[PDB]
């Protein structure tokens, strides 16, 4: 009665090593390939989400604070999963976005209660690992160099969930 990930067999694909060279290396040309040559489409799954209540947001200081408080409650799940979330716009409208991964059919938080408090307010979507538009937004939220123009806000103040 721990680890949801823990029915499935070896992982092939090596998300510790990759959260080095994510932001270690060139990740256009170095963490991309060695992620979009052989994912895991099997299991890894990709799951947008624009945190459908951005009513909720009111400043940019304490949204940083916000998404890292989910990640605290989250810290038996990032030894399976990782996440690039970016808070985006000013006080006046801003917006989280970002691209989750969990090892399984599900996004994790289904797979055990102890990740159910304020999640409903955000989305989550799989995604197909060979999409047009998961590349970019993938592309985007893992260089920051993208465009962002899918939200049309600004970048402000990236976080991960590593």
């Amino acid at each position: 009665a721990k680890d949801p990930f823990a029915h499935l067999p070896k992982s092939t694909f090596a998300l510790d090593e990759f959260k080095r060279k994510y932001s270690n290396e060139d990740t256009l040309s170095v963490a991309l390939p060695y992620f979009w040559e052989h994912f895991d489409k099997d299991g890894w799954s990709l799951w947008y989400s624009e945190y459908r209540f951005p009513e909720e947001l009111t400043q940019t200081f304490m949204s940083c604070n916000l998404i890292t408080g989910m990640f605290q409650r989250l810290d038996k799940l990032r030894k399976n999963a990782f996440a690039s979330v970016i808070l985006f716009g000013t006080n006046n409208s801003s917006s989280i976005s970002g691209v989750w991964v969990f090892r399984g059919q599900e996004l994790a938080f289904p797979l055990s209660p102890d990740w159910q408090v304020d999640y409903e307010s955000y989305t989550w979507r799989k995604l197909d690992p060979g999409s047009e538009e998961t590349q970019t937004l993938v592309r985007e939220y893992f260089s920051w160099e993208g465009a962002f123009q899918h939200v049309g806000k600004a970048f402000n103040q990236g976080k991960i969930f590593k």
